[PDB]
């Protein structure tokens, strides 16, 4: 029985015709809400994984049969709110001319001409980032903007932000519109189930899914995780990278140890689980010890495979959900103004999913597979000779930089927001290949031909101008400032 706060909910979203899985899905995260779970996890609950098998190990392929039956989708609803984003982030440029969107269809493109010509290729969009995707690729790739409705798009659910304190749906009379929030990449199997695609996809023969993020362009199906994954019976299986000091926004690895005392005679058999921890599942004030890359040294790439008949099963078992662990985000209903109600939203992470099968797993995998954005000194990365384009168009660390991607920092009041990075590289990109670690401190723009290696600081400690770097500029082990 539903509190009434709950049970408001419930009506506001039956009201707006909103999926009866994600109703069913919120519901249970707003029953543990209101019971207290903060949807943080401890540092006393979990412990670090020391042992996991490697990618680099693998060589055998997986057959046609199964590579037929894999389907590929990359996320794609997000708000880069973080960078001063208000539109799709993949419509970013990534190389001259190329977006991240760019390289994703080049990617399938390349697929279908040489692995499978059918490969079925997915996005799961917002109505935020839907109409612009749609359009892009109706100028540039119209064989996916044909299919777009068919077969392309998953789209995400809405759910209500709730008052911080009954837990009710708050109202926003100046915009409604605000009174909806996405409710993380973890909605993807509520989508999935709800629309009727997952059904659909299994009936149709598809078994896996290799799923990504729309930010990282290292990511494409590899027949070797086909192969193990046949093998070993896994149905899920996360990809995770040795952390490195520029992995400090996402989640990691972990697990807990559980006790099956199975058999007469037999004794304690352990079991350990998985688990993943964001970096907001991390409780506030203990947040150093998830910034500790030896303590928790696999991260997160959201790299994930999910043999689908198995999903659509234990979901079917479980009332039609997947019972993610919630995460609640604090905010107010107009993020923007802060005289606005507070509330949470209630979201999951896609990768959490890993504690829910008996057989799901992890895999170390080389750096290569992981080339992520998350803020603008991300993108600067990425745009940097740093970052080179493979035959198959991935975008992939130089060989020099051994699986080592520069330490880039920018001073966050002049280049965290895409304006004000967009004016730092203006006259041009500076190479980063031999870069280990650049910071900018101040405001400062880069001239053309800028070349730096070794560790380079640039500061313009004066402030009120804009130390601007000559062209040709050439910056090794030193602090340039004015
Ligand atoms: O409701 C949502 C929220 C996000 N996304 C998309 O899903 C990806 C989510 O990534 P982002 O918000 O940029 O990053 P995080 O959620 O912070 O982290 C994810 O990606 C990290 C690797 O970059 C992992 O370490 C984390 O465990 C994983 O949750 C992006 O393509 C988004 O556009 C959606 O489609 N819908």
């Amino acid at each position: 029985s539903l509190s009434a706060a709950a049970q408001a909910c419930v009506k506001k979203m039956r009201d707006a015709k909103v999926n009866e899985a994600c109703i069913r899905t919120f519901i249970a995260q707003h029953v543990m809400v209101s019971k207290g779970e903060t949807g943080s996890i401890p540092d006393s609950a979990i412990m670090p994984v020391d042992s996991l098998d490697a990618l680099d190990s693998l060589t055998i392929e997986c057959d046609n049969a199964v590579l037929q039956s894999t389907v590929v989708l990359k996320l794609n609803g997000g708000l880069g709110t973080g960078m001063g984003l208000c539109d799709a982030k993949t419509l970013l440029e990534v190389k001259d001319g190329k977006t991240f969107l760019d390289f994703t269809a080049l990617q399938v493109q390349y697929l279908r001409q040489h692995c499978s010509e059918h490969l079925r290729f997915m996005l799961m969009d917002s109505f935020n980032t839907s109409a612009s995707t749609k359009s892009f690729l109706k100028a540039r790739y119209p064989w996916l903007y044909q299919v777009f409705d068919s077969e392309v798009e998953l789209m995400q659910n809405q759910v209500p932000k709730i008052l911080q304190d009954t837990l009710e749906p708050a109202a926003w009379a100046e915009n409604p519109a605000y009174e909806w929030a996405p409710p993380g990449h973890g909605d993807i199997y509520t989508a999935l189930y709800g629309s009727g695609k997952l059904q659909e996809l299994v009936e149709q023969g598809y078994r896996y899914m290799f799923v990504s993020n729309g930010d990282n362009l290292g990511a494409t199906i590899d027949k070797r995780v086909l192969a193990y994954m046949e093998k070993e019976k896994i149905d899920f299986l996360m990809e995770v990278c040795r952390r490195t000091e520029s992995d400090k926004k996402g989640g990691h690895l972990a697990r807990q140890t559980v006790y099956v005392k199975g058999k007469d005679g037999q004794p304690d058999a352990e079991k350990r689980v998985l688990l993943l921890r964001e970096s907001a599942q991390c409780p506030k004030a203990d947040m150093e010890s998830f910034q500790d890359i030896n303590k928790y040294s696999f991260f997160n790439t959201n790299n994930l495979w999910i043999r689908l008949p198995v999903l659509l099963e234990t979901m079917q078992e479980h009332g039609g959900t997947l019972p993610l662990p919630v995460i609640r985000n604090e905010k107010t209903v107009d993020s923007s103004n802060s005289a606005s109600p507070k509330v949470y939203q209630l979201e999951t992470a896609m990768g959490a999913a890993i504690a829910m099968f008996e057989s799901a797993s992890a895999i170390v995998v080389p750096r290569s597979r992981f080339a992520p954005v998350k803020t603008c000194a991300d993108l600067l990365a990425l745009r940097s000779d740093a970052y080179v384009v493979t035959d198959d168009f991935r975008l992939v660390l130089d060989d020099r930089c051994h699986g080592h991607p520069p330490v880039v920092d920018l001073d966050s009041a002049h280049y965290k927001m895409m304006n004000g990075f967009e004016k730092l590289v203006q006259h041009g990109v500076p190479s980063l290949v031999e870069c280990k670690r650049v910071t900018v401190k101040g405001l400062v723009q880069f001239g053309a031909g800028n070349v730096l290696t070794g560790t380079v600081t640039i500061e313009n400690t004066d402030s009120a101008s804009a130390f601007v770097i000559p062209d040709g500029a050439k910056l090794n082990d030193t602090t340039a400032s004015p």
